[PDB]
C-alpha cells in the first residue's frame, strides 16, 4: 500500500525555547535498529514536507520519540512549534542507517562522539541492555555551544554514577561538568577526552562513532585518520562509523 502511516502527535516537551522532544504513536509494524532514523512528514496543502530524525526512544517502547532543534526559518521547524496533542503526522515505513554498534566486536571500547542533537541515535543505543554489556566500556561525549543545551546532561551524569561515562562539552562557555571552549576534534588531538574517560584510546580496543553537524564530522573523521582509526566498511572491520547530523 502507501510507503507511510498516519500517527498522532502524543506530546510535546520543550527542554528550552528552541529545544523540543515529543512522541508519536507507534504501529504494530514498525521495526527499527537503535541508532536508526525515521522520516516523520506532514501533510501541507495537496503535498507534502519530510524529514529525517534518528529515534531517541528504545527499540522496545511503545511509541517513538525523538528530538529536534528549532531552526530559524525552517519549514518544518514551524510545523514543530505549532503542533501539538493529537495532530495528524505522517511516518515512513521504513527506518533507515548505518550507525549499528553491534557490528564492532565485544569487548571493544566504545566511543560515541556527537554534536547538538546528534545525541538522538546514541540515546537509543543506551537503552539497548546489550550494548553495556558487550563493549567493555561506554562512552559518550555531547558537544554543544553553550551548558543549556545538555538537556541530557542530569540523565546521563546520572547514569554515569562495564562502566558508564558521560563527558559533556560546551564550546563557546566555559561548564570550571566537563571540557570547554574546545571542539571535539582538538580535545581528541590533545588527549583530553582520553584523560577524561580515564581509559586509554587504541586502534586495537577502541571502537568510535560519531554523529554531529557535517564539519564536525569531517574533522573528527579526519583527526582519527591521523590517530590511526580507519572506516568501517564491508570487509573492513575498522574503527570508525559516521553519520552527518543533518
Ligand atoms: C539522517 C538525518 C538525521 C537527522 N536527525 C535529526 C535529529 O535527530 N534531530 C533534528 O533536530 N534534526 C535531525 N536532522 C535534520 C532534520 O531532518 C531537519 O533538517 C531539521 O528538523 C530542520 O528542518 P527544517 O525544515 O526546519 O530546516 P531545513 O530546511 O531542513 O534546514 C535548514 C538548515 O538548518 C540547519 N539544520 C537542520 N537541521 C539541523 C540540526 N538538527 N541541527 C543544527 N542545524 C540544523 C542546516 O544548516 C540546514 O541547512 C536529520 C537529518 C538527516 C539527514
Ligand atoms: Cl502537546
Ligand atoms: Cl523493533
Ligand atoms: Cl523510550
Ligand atoms: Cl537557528
Ligand atoms: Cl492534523
Ligand atoms: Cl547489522
Ligand atoms: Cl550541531
Ligand atoms: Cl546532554
Ligand atoms: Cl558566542
Ligand atoms: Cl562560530
Ligand atoms: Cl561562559
Ligand atoms: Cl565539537
Ligand atoms: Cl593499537
Ligand atoms: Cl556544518
Ligand atoms: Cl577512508
Ligand atoms: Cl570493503
Ligand atoms: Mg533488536
Amino acid at each position: 500500500e502507501a510507503k507511510f502511516t498516519e500517527e498522532k502527535i502524543l506530546w510535546v516537551k520543550h527542554h528550552t525555547p528552541k529545544l523540543i522532544t515529543f512522541a508519536i504513536s507507534r504501529p504494530e509494524s514498525y521495526r527499527f535498529k537503535a541508532g536508526q532514523f525515521s522520516r516523520l512528514g506532514f501533510y501541507e496543502g495537496k503535498g507534502f514536507i519530510w524529514r529525517a530524525y534518528s529515534v531517541v526512544s528504545a527499540e522496545y517502547a511503545d511509541t517513538l520519540e525523538y528530538f529536534a532543534v528549532l531552526i530559524q526559518d525552517g519549514p518544518m521547524s514551524a510545523l514543530f512549534a505549532k503542533m501539538q496533542q493529537g495532530d495528524t503526522i505522517l511516518l515512513d515505513k521504513n527506518a533507515t542507517g548505518f550507525l549499528l554498534p553491534e557490528r564492532f566486536p565485544d569487548g571493544k571500547d566504545l566511543v560515541m562522539l556527537c554534536t547538538g542533537s546528534g545525541i538522538a541515535p546514541f540515546l537509543s543505543i543506551l537503552e539497548q541492555p546489550e550494548i553495556r554489556q558487550r563493549f567493555d566500556t561506554v562512552n559518550l561525549i555531547h558537544s554543544v555551544s553553550f551548558p543549556e543545551e545538555l538537556i541530557f546532561n542530569d540523565r546521563l551524569a546520572a547514569l554515569s554514577e562495564h562502566s558508564f561515562r558521560f563527558v559533556p562539552v560546551t564550546t563557546r562557555a566555559a561548564n570550571p561538568s566537563g571540557l570547554s571552549g574546545k571542539r571535539i576534534p582538538e580535545l581528541l588531538k590533545n588527549n583530553s577526552i582520553e584523560q577524561a574517560l580515564h581509559t586509554k584510546l587504541t586502534p586495537e580496543s577502541t571502537r568510535f562513532m560519531i554523529c554531529g553537524n557535517p564539519e564536525m564530522v569531517k574533522d573528527t573523521f579526519q583527526t582519527l585518520l591521523d590517530m590511526g582509526y580507519a572506516m568501517h566498511r564491508n570487509r573492513i572491520p575498522g574503527q570508525i562509523m559516521m553519520e552527518n547530523g543533518f
